[PDB]
């Protein structure tokens, strides 16, 4: 019974996709492509590249996930 799915993960982010985007590095093994929710962007000041937050990985393309939860 497998059970790969969605999971978080810390990650950091440097770089700067469009379509509002950004490359999240994995470097422990992974690269990935996340995002940040639109209201907190508006809510708040965006903070220069490399923020360490984390990261969630779908199953449906890990290689894409999101960000909730940024550290300096």
């Amino acid at each position: 019974m497998s059970k790969e799915d969605s999971f978080e993960m810390e990650g950091t982010v440097v770089d700067t996709l469009p379509n509002t985007m950004f490359r999240v590095e994995l470097e422990n093994g992974h690269v990935v492509t996340a995002h940040i929710s639109g209201k907190m962007r508006k809510n708040y000041i965006r903070i220069l590249t490399g923020d360490k937050v984390r990261v969630e990985l779908t199953p449906y393309d890990l290689s894409k996930g999101r960000i909730t939860y940024r550290a300096r």
